[PDB]
Formats: C-alpha cells, sequence, structure tokens
C-alpha cells in the first residue's frame, strides 16, 4: 500500500514532463532546457523517443503528426521537410 510522496502537501511532481511513448522522465537537453519532443501539441517524447520516431519511425508526432524539426541529439533524415505537391484529400485527421 502506497499514495505517492512522503508527508502531507505533495511535492513538485506528476507535471507531464515525464515521457508518455516509454515512461521515463523526460530529463534535460544536451545545455541544460527542458527536452520538449513536441511543443506545437505538447507530447512528452524523452531524446530516446523523438530521434527514433525520425530514425525507423515515420517522422510525424503520435500525438499530432505534426511537422518535425532537428533536435540537438537527432541528427536530419530522409523526410523532414517536402515540398508542396498536387496530393490533398485528408483521409484521416
Ligand atoms: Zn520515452
Ligand atoms: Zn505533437
Amino acid at each position: 500500500g502506497s499514495s505517492g510522496s512522503s508527508g502531507p502537501k505533495p511535492l513538485k511532481n506528476l507535471d507531464g514532463q515525464f515521457c508518455e511513448i516509454c515512461g521515463d522522465q523526460i530529463g534535460l537537453t544536451v545545455e541544460g532546457d527542458l527536452f520538449v519532443a513536441c511543443n506545437e501539441c505538447g507530447f512528452p517524447a524523452c531524446r530516446p523517443c523523438y530521434e527514433y520516431e525520425r530514425r525507423e519511425g515515420t517522422q510525424n508526432c503520435p500525438q499530432c503528426k505534426t511537422r518535425y524539426k532537428r533536435l540537438r541529439g537527432s541528427p536530419r533524415v530522409e523526410g523532414d521537410e517536402d515540398e508542396e505537391d498536387i496530393d490533398s484529400g485528408p483521409s484521416s485527421g
């Protein structure tokens, strides 16, 4: 049996920064700032979670599926940005 944190009033926690994909707590970037994979929607994805999505993934946020961007520890991939095309018709979302 447990509750969460010691003492009465809870301590800074369960904010959300904690990645959702795997769970691990989204640490800090190579510089120090908070590592926020996706900001547009706000999908909590650690470092080893964002890169992949672009490495082997599809390069589209699994929450909003928006255009990505070369991060600190994320080398460019084949599908970062494309040019306007005659492909219209939003099948899903
Ligand atoms: Zn993760
Ligand atoms: Zn997103």
